[PDB]
């Protein structure tokens, strides 16, 4: 079989690679995949965003299962197109990648379902926006309710910071369409994990969690990023909190997706909030998490692409964990999250110590090596025994790799498994 991977970040990289281990594939293709990944896919020059040929390609080239990364294409309807044309894919309809690309049907869909999360509201005016923050006071979080390129969420300390972010969304229309309704929600804390499944109609296979680092610093300081490190397990959180997610959360959001007609197919992503009144539901993606999956996917025992067969076959689904632990430290350029620039060479990014992949996320060969093509370089992923010796060895592993244009935080996973003892 040939199976065609779809982006060109960290988390497609890990699909690639944990696919290219499937005894049933003669071919992985990622398109348009990045460099990093040519031991695990053959690129194939195509934009995730050109969907025409995506789909005409996938079609002439006999791929037997294609499976989509990032959620935008997802958002908009690629998956519609590539069954049009009666291909095998792995991902939600436009219709139920709704569940990601609008977050006030998310929040409208647990307020009917009972799905515990933020008490909310949303809003299309700004003056009925803001007389709502001076009604509730700070901590308040703003989210725009479409993507708005990953920059739609706010959580604001004062009034007026919120009222400032409602007026960019609103009165602005920072991010257009995207921004033309705000979720306004309760502030939320403790620990903030990743709980994913894969999910057809009603059926859910849950996987791992994990845990993510959002903050650019150590001590989590510093602005926000697309991820510092992660890891799976997640110490800190018992399987009794994961298993009760599971079935008070992930499987009824997947039955209430049937029920509105919006059947889903692919990765739940479900990001939650620990609080001492019990996991309440952050946000949900429509697909694989980044910088998550490069953690939960390596600790499948299972075949990736068996599985997925089997899910989209309504076959049994034999899906086993490995009790392994992963933990990954990214390399950002200097600068990131604020501006930073292409083209650092940066060498090979080759480790020596073993039971480390280094997933790339923005980088680019040029004269025999690699330089960098985006802020976050790549995920150096560690796999050990132990969360603490996974620990211990993606640093050893960084180190070796380390060159001048890059920066990492240093304390990935020690709050965790501090907190763990
Ligand atoms: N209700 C809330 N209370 C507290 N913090 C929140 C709340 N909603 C969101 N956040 C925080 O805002 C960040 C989430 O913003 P978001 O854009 O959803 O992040 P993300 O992890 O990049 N999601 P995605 O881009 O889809 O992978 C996290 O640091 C959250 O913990
Ligand atoms: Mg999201
Ligand atoms: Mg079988």
């Amino acid at each position: 079989m040939n199976v065609l991977i779809i982006g060109k970040g960290g988390r497609e990289h890990t699909l690639a690679w944990k696919a290219a281990q499937s005894s049933l594939v003669e071919n992985v293709f990622a398109a348009p995949g990045n460099d990093g990944m040519a031991a695990s896919a053959q690129l194939v020059n195509i934009e995730e965003s050109d969907h025409a040929g995506l789909v005409s390609f996938a079609k002439q080239n006999q791929v037997g299962l294609t499976i989509v990364g990032p959620e935008v294409p997802l958002i908009e309807g690629l998956v519609d197109e590539f069954e049009k044309a009666g291909l095998h894919v792995f991902g939600p309809s436009k219709a139920a990648a709704i569940i990601e690309g609008s977050k006030q049907f998310a929040k409208d869909l647990m307020k009917k379902y009972d799905i515990p999360t933020a008490e909310y509201e949303t809003f299309t005016s700004f003056d009925e926006a803001k007389a709502y923050v001076q009604e509730k006071g700070a901590p308040i979080v703003i989210k725009a309710d479409g993507l708005a390129a990953g920059k739609g969420v706010t959580v604001a300390m004062t009034e007026e910071e919120a009222i400032a972010c409602l007026h960019d969304f609103l009165e602005d229309e920072k991010f257009g369409d995207a921004s033309a309704s705000v979720v306004i929600e309760e502030y939320l804390s403790g620990e903030e994990f990743s709980l994913m499944a894969f999910v057809k109609g009603e059926k859910v296979y849950p996987m791992v969690i994990a845990q993510d680092h959002k903050r650019a610093f150590d001590g989590d300081k510093g602005p926000n990023t697309g991820g510092m490190g992660a890891y799976s397990p997640v110490p800190q959180i018992s399987e009794e909190t994961v298993r009760h997610a599971v079935e008070t959360i992930v499987k009824p959001a997947a039955k209430a997706m049937v029920q509105e007609g919006r059947s889903f197919t692919g990765v739940l992503y479900a990001g939650l909030m620990l609080t001492e009144n019990g996991s309440k539901v952050i946000e949900f993606n429509a697909r694989f998490g980044d910088p998550e999956t490069q953690v939960v996917l390596p600790r499948m025992e299972s075949d990736l692409v068996q599985v997925l067969l089997d899910l989209l076959d309504d076959k049994e689904v034999d899906l086993r964990w490995k009790d392994t632990a992963a933990v990954s430290v990214v390399l950002a350029s200097e600068g990131y999250p604020e501006s930073y620039a292409k083209g650092t060479p940066i060498g090979s990014l080759a480790a020596e110590t073993e039971q480390v992949v280094v997933f790339h996320a923005g980088t680019k060969a040029e004269g025999g090596e690699f330089v960098t093509n985006g802020g976050r370089v790549a995920n150096v992923t560690a796999f050990d025994e132990t969360f603490e010796a996974a620990r211990d060895r993606v640093y050893k592993a960084v180190d070796e790799i380390f060159k001048p244009g890059l920066f990492f935080r240093k304390d990935i996973g020690a709050r965790a498994l501090k907190a763990a003892q």
